[PDB]
C-alpha cells in the first residue's frame, strides 16, 4: 500500500509518488477522515507539508528534482483520502526585503470543502499545471472569485475562512481533486480563451 511507502520515517515525497492522468485514483470522490486522526494520517499529512516546502527551497528542489508548488492532494499519492496542503508564499518587494509574513496560506486541511461562494467566477491568466499532468494544457480553469471554507486540522479543531484571489483558486484546485475532478474540467469545451462578461482574470 501506498500509505506505509510514504509514512516511513527516512522517506521525502518526490516526483516518483505522484501517480499519472489515467489513473483511476485520481477520479474517486476521496474518504472522510475521522478524528481523532491515525498515526499514518497525521503523518500523511506532515509529508505533504514537507514537499511544498522542499518544492519552494531552490536547491532542496534541485536535489529531490522537484518543480515549485503551492498544493498537494492525497489522491494524487494515490491515497483516497480528503487530505490536502496549501502553501502560498509572499513575494519579496522591489528592493529584495522578504516580506512581513512568510505565506498568505499554509495548512493541512482534513476534510476541507466550500460551504459558500461569490457569484463572480475568476481564472488565473497564465492557466492552471498539474503534476499529474504531462501534457499542454491551454485555456482559462474557471472557478469561483471568493469561498468560503471549512476544515479541520490535524488536532480536529475547526476552521471557517474566506478566501479571495490567488489563494482562493489554489484551495478549490485542491478540494477538486478530493473529489474526483481535473483542473481541465472547468475550461471550456470550444474555446478554451473563452471570456464570458465579468470573469476576473487574475494576474
Ligand atoms: C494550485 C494551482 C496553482 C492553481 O495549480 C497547481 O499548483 N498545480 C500543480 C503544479 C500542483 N498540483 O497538481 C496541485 O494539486
Ligand atoms: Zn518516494
Ligand atoms: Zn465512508
Ligand atoms: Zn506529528
Ligand atoms: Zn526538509
Ligand atoms: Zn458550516
Ligand atoms: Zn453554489
Ligand atoms: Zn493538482
Ligand atoms: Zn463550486
Ligand atoms: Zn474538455
Amino acid at each position: 500500500a501506498a500509505i506505509d511507502k510514504l509514512v516511513k520515517a527516512s522517506h521525502l515525497i518526490d516526483m516518483n509518488d505522484i501517480i499519472r492522468e489515467g489513473n483511476p485514483t485520481l477520479r474517486k470522490v476521496a474518504e472522510e477522515v475521522t478524528f481523532p486522526l491515525s498515526e499514518k494520517e497525521e503523518i500523511l499529512g506532515e509529508k505533504m507539508m514537507q514537499f511544498l516546502k522542499h518544492s519552494q527551497d531552490p536547491i532542496m528542489a534541485e536535489k529531490l528534482g522537484l518543480r515549485g508548488g503551492v498544493g498537494l492532494a492525497a489522491p494524487q499519492l494515490d491515497i483516497s483520502k480528503r487530505i490536502i496542503a496549501v502553501l502560498v508564499p509572499n513575494v519579496e518587494d522591489a528592493q529584495g526585503n522578504p516580506p512581513k509574513e512568510a505565506y498568505s496560506l499554509q495548512e493541512v486541511m482534513y476534510n476541507p470543502k466550500v460551504v459558500s461562494h461569490s457569484v463572480q467566477d475568476a481564472a488565473l491568466s497564465d492557466g492552471e499545471g498539474c503534476l499529474s499532468v504531462d501534457r499542454e494544457v491551454p485555456g482559462y480553469v474557471v472557478r469561483h472569485a471568493r469561498v468560503t471554507i471549512e476544515y479541520f486540522d490535524k488536532t480536529g479543531e475547526k476552521h471557517r475562512l474566506k478566501l479571495k484571489g490567488y489563494n482562493s483558486i489554489v484551495v478549490q484546485h485542491e478540494i477538486d481533486h478530493i473529489d474526483g475532478i481535473m483542473f481541465y474540467d472547468r475550461i471550456n469545451e470550444k474555446n478554451p480563451f473563452a471570456v464570458k462578461e465579468g470573469l476576473l482574470i487574475l494576474e
